């Protein structure tokens, strides 16, 4: 009868829920870097612009890492529906914290709230989408495709609205708009959810058995103690600068997949050989996400310093990324179906995807080389870059989780960890970007990325077999 684009009505609630949460997230991202610059310019915030960029990168990295944990907490301890709700409350608080007349002092509280909040909400709204379908219901793919379109929608309009607001009424009003975005999300989620969602997901679906509670408690406490202990030693030997902490978070984010790789490989020999073949794919994913995650940092810097954008808010460039996702998506949907005969392998898609990413940086090296780096250049250079990298994303992401799974639960999380690892790498790399290094930065990381894409093409055939 009455459906939401063919799908159960309950999909409309989750569609809107995520649309507004993503609105709140990307509205904030579009101006947070400029906000840190602002706070630097007034002497309120005592860091370099390069450190500000580094913060942006490690922030994303922690958001993605947080998300690989929220599923477990909801499944085992609090339930999917409460996770989404309190996750949204924490996200809203994080934005409210930035709307207050405080300054640089609120930055950390804001960041922690949103890292925890997002990590609760984000995997669990996906989970709730799945629960709308019987599991042999073929509509499922369509429904997720629709859900994703809502995600891209929020990411698309947020910089336009929040950025304009920032221009009209300043940073605190613009951040309050992100808060209101999340609030709307919660409103629709709460009341819409009660009508359409199974009450079963009010509770955990795999609750802790009595003998499971102690070891989990022991597990968590040790990790905290260690982490605290590392921070203590760090300060005793004088490694207590913001860059040092960012470095520590970088190490933790890299170590997690490195430890997992070291585990599987050490610990079925043919099962082993498939795991070793994934390492090239994982590296490729990491490098790809790095370049893509620099849209909000390095391309954002470029947009503000090198582009003549005197007639519109420079944060609007952050809308090109989800615009191109939305434009490309129904195309590539049609493409794979039409292309039945000799479809490229998922490892081949990874390689070519990395090349396009690499091309997107190589493109950006041209205006500096041709025109110099002291003037301003056309907005279209950036438009071409995002067009190139998102073309890369269409090849890598839709097959990404697929390639990892067919090659367990730790490996499954490893795909979602590639975007965290890429951002952690960025936290180091983006500090190398400035006006003097511009052309070398784009060239080097552009070319290297294309080369590794070439290497992966050579390696593609053996991985296909496995
Ligand atoms: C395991 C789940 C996630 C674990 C991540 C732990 C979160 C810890 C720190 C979050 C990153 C904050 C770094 C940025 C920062 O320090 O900004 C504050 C700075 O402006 C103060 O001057
Ligand atoms: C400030 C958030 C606006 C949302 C509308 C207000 C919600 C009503 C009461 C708030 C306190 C309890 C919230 C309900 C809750 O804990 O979880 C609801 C969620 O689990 C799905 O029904
Ligand atoms: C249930 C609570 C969720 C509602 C969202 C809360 C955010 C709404 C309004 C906050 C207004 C903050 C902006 C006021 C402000 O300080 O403007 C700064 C101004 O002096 C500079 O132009
Ligand atoms: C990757 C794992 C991270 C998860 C962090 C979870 C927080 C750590 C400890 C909280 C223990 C929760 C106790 C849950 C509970 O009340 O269940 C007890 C009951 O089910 C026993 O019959
Ligand atoms: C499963 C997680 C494993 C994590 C491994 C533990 C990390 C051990 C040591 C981290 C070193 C501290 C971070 C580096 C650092 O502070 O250097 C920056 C400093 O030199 C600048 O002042
Ligand atoms: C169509 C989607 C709207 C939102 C997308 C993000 C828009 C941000 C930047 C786009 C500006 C590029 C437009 C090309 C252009 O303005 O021509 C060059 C111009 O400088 C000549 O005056
Ligand atoms: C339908 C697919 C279109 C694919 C287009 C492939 C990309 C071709 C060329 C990209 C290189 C940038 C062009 C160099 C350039 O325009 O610089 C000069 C410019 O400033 C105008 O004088
Ligand atoms: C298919 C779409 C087109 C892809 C565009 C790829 C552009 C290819 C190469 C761009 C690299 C330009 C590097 C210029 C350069 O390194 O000059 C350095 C120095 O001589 C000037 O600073
Ligand atoms: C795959 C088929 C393509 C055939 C070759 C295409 C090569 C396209 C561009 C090459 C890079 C341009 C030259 C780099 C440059 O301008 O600076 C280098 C030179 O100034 C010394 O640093
Ligand atoms: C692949 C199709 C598009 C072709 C893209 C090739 C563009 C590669 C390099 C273009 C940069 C031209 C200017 C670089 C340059 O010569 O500056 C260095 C030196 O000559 C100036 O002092
Ligand atoms: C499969 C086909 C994908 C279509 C993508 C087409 C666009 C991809 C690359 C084009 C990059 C060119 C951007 C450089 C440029 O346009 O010059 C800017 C400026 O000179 C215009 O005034
Ligand atoms: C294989 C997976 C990890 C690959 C990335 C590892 C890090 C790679 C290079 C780090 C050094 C960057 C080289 C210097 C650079 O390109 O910056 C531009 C330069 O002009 C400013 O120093
Ligand atoms: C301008 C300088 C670069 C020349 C451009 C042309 C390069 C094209 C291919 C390079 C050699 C790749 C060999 C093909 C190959 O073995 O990989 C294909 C893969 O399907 C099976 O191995």
């Amino acid at each position: 009868g009455k459906t939401f684009f063919g799908q159960p009505l309950g999909l409309s609630t989750l569609f809107m829920t995520e649309m507004w949460e993503r609105f709140s997230y990307y509205g904030m991202r579009a101006i947070l870097l400029y906000y840190m610059w602002f706070l630097i310019s007034t002497g309120d915030l005592h860091i370099t612009r390069a450190t500000a960029a580094s913060i942006m990168a490690i922030y994303a990295s922690m958001v993605y890492l947080s998300g690989t944990i929220g599923g477990f907490v909801a499944d085992r301890i609090i339930g999917a529906r409460p996770a989404v709700f309190w996750g949204g409350v924490l996200i809203m608080l994080g934005h409210i914290v930035l709307a207050l007349p405080f300054g640089a002092s609120a930055l950390f509280g804001s960041i922690i709230l949103i890292i925890i909040g997002t990590g609760f909400l984000k995997p669990n709204v996906s989970t709730l989408v799945g629960t709308l379908y019987d599991e042999h219901d073929r509509r499922r793919d369509a429904g997720f495709s629709i859900f994703v379109f809502g995600i891209n929608l929020g990411a698309f309009i947020a910089p336009l609205i929040v950025g304009a607001a920032q221009e009209a009424a300043g940073y605190h009003v613009a951040f309050s708009l992100a808060a209101i975005g999340m609030f709307i999300g919660l409103l629709v989620y709460y009341f819409g959810g009660k009508k359409t969602l199974d009450p079963h997901y009010l509770r955990p679906t795999d609750p802790l058995a009595p003998e499971e509670v102690k070891p989990l408690l022991v597990k968590v406490s040790l990790a905290v103690a260690g982490f605290i202990a590392i921070i203590v030693v760090m300060n005793l030997v004088g490694w207590n600068s913001l860059p040092a902490y960012i470095n520590l978070l970088t190490i933790v984010a890299i170590a997690i997949p490195v430890f997992y790789f070291a585990w599987m490989i050490s610990s079925t020999s043919t099962e082993h050989l498939r795991v070793v073949s994934y390492i090239p794919l994982f590296i490729a994913a990491v490098l790809f996400w790095a370049i893509e995650e620099q849209g909000s940092v390095v391309l954002a810097t470029f947009a503000a310093e090198r582009v003549d954008s005197s007639w519109f808010p420079v944060s609007w460039f952050q809308s090109l990324n989800p615009l191109f996702i939305m434009l490309y998506t129904p195309f590539f949907a049609w493409l794979w179906t039409a292309w039945k005969k000799n479809q490229p392998s998922s490892p081949t898609k990874f390689a070519v995807g990395l090349m396009f990413a690499g091309l997107s940086f190589l493109l950006m090296a041209i205006p500096g080389a041709l025109y110099g780096t002291s003037g301003k250049v056309s907005p279209l250079w950036l438009v071409g870059s995002w067009a190139l990298v998102i073309l890369g994303e269409m090849l890598i992401s839709p097959v990404g989780l697929s390639v990892t799974t067919k090659l367990n639960s730790q490996m499954m999380s490893m795909w979602f960890l590639s975007s965290s690892v890429g951002s952690a790498l960025n936290a180091q790399l983006v500090t190398l970007y400035n006006a003097k290094s511009e052309v070398a930065y784009f060239s080097y990381f552009g070319l290297g990325s294309v080369v590794l894409g070439i290497v992966l093409v050579f390696l593609s055939k053996r991985i296909q077999g496995l």
